[PDB]
């Protein structure tokens, strides 16, 4: 409903839309729900109007994305780079979605960055670079799909959104939002959930194709993770973990420990969560908090990495009890931040 | 926005409304969340309206909804029975919200009955008595919040809903929704989420409030039941349990285990879950479907109960390996079905 993009932004992307045929999207690395259902999305759209489009991500996404329309076409650059790179230099428009960082498309910086392609990001998370000749970047939109559907209802193609674009899209929204739990306060995102729904999609499906899928094996090392995690009940923080020695006991596959981070964050009083994950072989850190605890700060400040406010991780290379020390100080020195 | 309920109830019921001066609202033994939120906010609606109203349920409910604007004035009949009756029977109207059968109500049934206060009853579940001098009954609606926020926007009043009235509302429709994951392909109820949001609330916070605040012991008895569940692959169902030898390491306290059943659900090819908590002493069952297994008939064939399609459950006395046993003889039964 609300003009939110620039409707200057609109009008100059529209010029660059007839004009192209050849357009390329991309994603960034360890694509999640918003980066694969964004730009599936937008690429369904183009494709209706009879455009050539190719969605490159720089890495594999999880099987639980695999059910979406189009993702088999999806081109993996870390397995496909020659193919891709030709792709890449000859597009007319490549729209970045979902990043706002070369840095982020990890390997296939290099390639964007020569294009003499024009380029376009649409994104929401803050701190934008300026690659991009037009940069749709929106901070307070709870994801990319959202607004890759209100850049194309701008354009007045709402009705060219196939039940398979907006399949598409839906994922990205809901994915972004933990199934519309945080930061999905604002109206307007259901009267899209609602304007979604006409185009013929099931969304309490997309949902158990999302989240009520994955063998007995997961579900139990979950369950496995949850009775050795420990609770630091005056820092209202909580730590799980799994070495190298655990993961071959439940027989873990990649993926399994996904989204295991934030079910300690359920807990009355536990607003910081950390995921101690020994790779095989040193140890896989993973941050989450509700509320409004740094976890990009502390990530940087003690595991050489970063991401965002409420979700990050990094790398501590030695051992488990010295992951945890280490996450002990980090602990130790924001206490009183941890208590405001 | 569409009329679903039937414009001549609702002049009826205006009618009741003007008129009386005392209302009562009841809702079903054990209330959850559709239950206390869809009474506490008509309770709001005709508090506005210069009524005198009381809310009275027949037992406690979770303490994850004592958040909730007004639930500290809910009565609960099995402490304050002599008072209720009193409010009960001296009442001009009553309205039953989310039951259809006196046996729901459970001891206050002969009060109730007896109360020659006009009742009206504003339900959801499938076959309803007639009780009631109105009757509006809509199995195909998700929730009764949902439709008693029709009701009251049919009569002309979406003016008057309070924040926290709304905020009652919202929390029925999320709660028998399992936030909007299950029966919540309409479109309109999204009308309604956005027009809710209108009035002030936070649904971000609400969901908190109810899903994401409960001890360590609680998340860690999970962690322990889904260890140990059972799941016979081929039968597409799963099993988790609970003895109160069990119950006594974690310090079960109740309400633990509640949503427990659902968990095994999310697991790829199991639409069938059940969940024998031996109960202080014999064995209390909880049966839990996706999809369309009937698990209030399991229920009634094997463990002298009933419920809904998708959830329901009963006791068997007994043990452990002997409810197990039941359980094991109920799925061989079934196992063709379950196999559709
Ligand atoms: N800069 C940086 N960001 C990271 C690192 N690890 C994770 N992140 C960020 O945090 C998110 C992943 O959190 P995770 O799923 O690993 O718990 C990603 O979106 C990513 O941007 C890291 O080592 N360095
Ligand atoms: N008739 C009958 N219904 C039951 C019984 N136990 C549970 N239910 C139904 O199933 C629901 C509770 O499922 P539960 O939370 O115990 O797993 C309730 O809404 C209730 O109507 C029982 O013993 N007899
Ligand atoms: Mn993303
Ligand atoms: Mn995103
Ligand atoms: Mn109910
Ligand atoms: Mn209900």
């Amino acid at each position: 409903l609300t003009k939110v993009i620039a409707q200057a932004h609109i009008d100059h992307f529209t010029k660059w839309f007839e004009r192209a045929d050849k357009i390329v999207i991309v994603s960034h690395v360890s694509p999640d729900g918003d980066a694969i259902g964004s730009s599936l999305g937008l690429y369904h759209f183009l494709d209706s109007q009879d455009k050539i489009v190719n969605v490159i991500v720089p890495n594999a996404f999880p099987d639980f994305l695999k059910w979406m329309p189009g993702s088999k076409d999806i081109l993996l650059y870390d397995r496909y780079q020659e193919f891709a790179d030709k792709l890449i230099m000859e597009a007319d428009v490549i729209c970045c979605l979902d990043f706002n960082a070369l840095k982020r498309i990890d390997e296939m910086s290099d390639i964007v960055a020569a294009s003499p392609g024009r380029k376009i990001m649409i994104d929401h998370h803050l701190y934008p670079e300026d690659f991009c000749r037009i940069t749709i970047s929106h901070p307070e939109i709870s994801s990319t799909s959202e607004l890759v559907f209100r850049l194309i209802c701008r354009m007045g193609y709402f009705s060219d959104i196939s039940k398979e674009g907006a399949e598409c899209i839906y994922t990205g929204m809901m994915t972004d939002t933990g199934g519309f739990t945080y930061n999905s306060n604002n109206r307007e995102i259901y009267f899209i959930i609602s304007e979604l729904l006409s185009k013929g999609i099931d969304k309490d499906d997309i949902y158990r194709k999302v989240y009520n899928t994955y063998s007995e094996s997961r579900l139990r090392l979950m369950g496995y993770v949850l009775s050795n995690m420990k609770v630091y009940k005056d820092y209202n923080s909580a730590l799980i973990s799994l070495t190298k020695e655990e993961q071959g006991k439940f027989d873990y596959i990649k993926g399994d420990s996904e989204g295991f981070v934030n079910i300690p964050l359920s807990i009355k009083n536990v607003c910081f969560s950390c995921f101690l994950r020994e790779d095989t072989e040193m140890i896989k850190i993973s941050l989450r908090s509700v509320g409004k605890f740094p976890c990009n700060r502390l990530a940087a400040e003690f595991f050489n990495g970063g991401g965002h406010l409420n979700a990050s991780g990094g790398e501590f290379y030695g051992t488990m009890e010295e992951a945890v020390k280490v996450f002990e100080q980090a602990l130790e020195k924001y206490k009183p931040l941890l208590k405001e």
